[PDB]
């Protein structure tokens, strides 16, 4: 059972389909309309059922053309309020009915960010985008807000006619709204059963450019050209992913580049991946994020975690495929380089949380924990470390990739637990059970802290990064002169980033050393968001005041939680920038993404 959901479980009733008919009201910041849920009873004599909601206003519930009784329970914090519907006629097992709910969202919907014209690129039009993962779909429409349930959907979305609506679905046409000529209705169809966290909507002044046989890139006009270039590897990555994962079942693979406050690097909404514009480095260097979102088309979207306790299933497998795609494009040494970088990120997380902290277990117990609060690198990197370790244990990448493909096949269109995965791992590798029985399962899966075993990593591309980082760490004042721009000559941007990641692990460095780095390496001039992020962190943590306005600017001009949260925390912990950091948050708070605002607020204790 799903402790993040207040809805009737899948063992009671299942949503098969949603027809969503809504209007986007920019003047009121509400979505208004009907969610028609096709529900199948799993039980004899079913007379009521419960849906998740959050900050919704229910007008009425209609079954068989008549209003029926419903009640909203008290709010349960971030879970929202359960909505019990009285069925007018007891259902037998497998009977299906359509339940039509008239609802309206609140402006404060935790699933939505509403932007003014000024917060966009064009400055002329407002913009709406959704983000449902993990449990924010309830803040858009009444539903069984649990990934243990999969449904197809259709939608009709009325928006101001000058704007464009897109969803996580195939575009099924547009017409003028008959009820309001200032408006357009966009239509959408999603034929593949999906968990409701994959429902996605954007409305804004969007244009598109084709970048591959099955990929358009969407954004405001100011970002189209740059986006078409940055993500031009998309088709190549899709083919590799299809080779590894099996058929891509989703029809199109489009990309939407969001405004800068989108809270994640990307979101694998089916048919329409959402990405942060912080990927726009000019050189495709951040394309692993595309590979990652592509990989979710199998791991996460076909095979889905049954509850959020098993999020690692979604994320570790996706990181694993992600790194294989990048390894195929750029080589097995690169794959190892990234794998090892990932382990460093896990070291960071476990250090931050504390080695005994519950959120450092692979499988977590989210009972009374907001998934947004528990979210971190752990399920990604500990999940990946487990798979990379098993890969090495079980006979190498070719062999474990055979398992991954069989695993996807086996659990397509299904929702699964860690036990489901482990059972199938044993089934698939039954000739290797003795080897599998050497794994310390309880530790890997259920214990806090770093994994009990570290995989083996090729060091070829890492060595130079460590060597340089060690030079800076061990340098005394009389050694600073010897540093020079040519130190970086043979380092790729990835290596620059790992160099900085290495150094950041030992921060603070002395202020003089950091001043010299800028003098010789000019890191202030690098716009690569990953590098600039780590660089600014190293500056603020080494107490360099000049870096304060640079850190405040990055923290607020984009809102990728990966970058925004630790910049604010760093600024808050630096006594010289502490008050300004708090002040800056308070000023931007109302205009921030509601999830990002809530978490930064917690981080800052304001
Ligand atoms: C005022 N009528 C438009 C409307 C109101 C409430 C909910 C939905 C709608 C839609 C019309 C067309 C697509 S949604
Ligand atoms: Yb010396
Ligand atoms: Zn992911």
């Amino acid at each position: 059972v799903d402790t993040c959901s207040l809805a009737s479980p899948a063992s009671v009733c299942r949503t098969k389909h949603l027809h969503l008919r809504c209007s986007v009201d920019f003047t009121r910041r509400t979505l208004t309309g009907t969610a028609a849920l096709t529900v199948q009873s799993q039980e004899d004599n079913l007379r009521s059922l419960v849906l998740d909601t959050k900050d919704l206003t229910i007008e009425k519930v209609v079954i068989n053309g008549q209003e029926v009784k419903y009640a909203l329970g008290e709010r349960q914090s971030y879970k929202g309020s359960p909505m019990e519907i009285s069925l007018p006629i007891a259902l037998s097992k497998n009977q299906e009915i359509v339940i039509e709910i008239s609802f309206e969202t609140s402006p404060k919907s935790s699933a939505l960010q509403w932007l003014t014209p000024e917060q966009t690129s064009g400055k002329e039009h407002p913009y709406l985008f959704s983000q449902c993962q993990a449990i924010h779909c309830r803040a858009i429409l009444p539903c069984q807000d649990t990934p243990s349930v999969k449904l197809t959907y259709t939608a009709e979305v009325s928006v101001p006619k000058e704007l464009v609506a897109l969803m996580s679905a195939i575009r099924d046409g547009e017409t003028p709204d008959p009820e309001d000529p200032s408006r357009k209705i966009y239509k959408f169809i999603q034929k593949v059963p999906i968990p409701c966290y994959l429902i996605a909507l954007v409305v804004g002044a969007l244009e598109s450019r084709q970048i591959g046989p099955r990929t358009l890139v969407w954004s405001e006009k100011e970002q189209v050209e740059k986006s078409a270039y940055e993500f031009s590897e998309t088709e190549s990555m899709l083919k590799i992913a299809e080779d590894l994962g099996g058929p891509y079942v989703w029809g199109q693979y489009d990309l939407l580049v969001l405004p800068p406050s989108f809270p994640y690097g990307g979101m694998e909404n089916p048919c329409l991946t959402f990405v942060t514009p912080t990927l726009l480095a000019g050189d495709k260097s951040l394309s692993n994020v595309i590979a990652h979102e592509i990989s979710h088309s199998w791991t996460g979207n076909l095979v889905t975690n049954k509850t959020w306790d098993h999020f690692w299933l979604n994320e570790g497998h996706t990181v694993y495929l992600e790194r294989h795609i990048c390894g195929r494009l750029f080589g097995e040494k690169f794959r190892h380089f990234n794998a090892l970088g990932g382990w460093g990120e896990l070291q960071n997380s476990v250090k931050t949380f504390g080695e005994t902290h519950p959120f450092t277990k692979l499988v977590v117990d989210l009972t009374d924990i907001d998934p947004d609060v528990a979210y971190s690198s752990v399920p990604y990197e500990k999940g990946f470390a487990l798979l990379f370790y098993l890969e090495q244990l079980l006979g190498g990448p070719e062999i474990f990739l055979g398992f991954l493909k069989a695993y996807v096949e086996k659990f397509s269109y299904k929702s699964i637990t860690t036990d489901d995965w482990k059972d199938f791992l044993y089934s698939y590798f039954k000739d290797k059970v003795d080897v599998l029985n050497q794994v310390d399962w309880n530790a890997w899966l259920y214990s806090p802290g770093l994994p009990p075993i570290k995989p083996n990593y090729d060091m070829t591309l890492t060595n130079a990064c460590i060597a340089l980082s060690q030079r800076w760490i061990t340098a005394k004042e009389d050694d600073l002169n010897s540093f020079n721009a040519t130190d970086l000559k043979d380092l790729s941007s990835h290596q620059l980033n790992e160099f900085l990641a290495q150094t950041l692990q030992r921060a603070p460095l002395p202020l003089g050393h950091i001043k010299r780095m800028q003098e010789v390496y000019n890191f202030n001039a690098i716009n690569n968001s990953e590098i600039r992020f780590r660089w600014l962190r190293l500056c603020i943590q080494s107490k360099w005041e000049d870096a304060i306005p640079l850190a405040l600017k990055m923290a607020t001009e984009q809102g990728r939680m990966k970058f925004t949260r630790p910049l604010f925390k760093d600024l808050a912990a630096f006594d010289k920038s502490h008050d300004q950091a708090v002040r800056t948050y308070q000023e931007h708070k109302a205009s921030m993404h509601p999830v990002t605002a809530m978490l930064v607020g917690k981080d800052l204790k304001v």
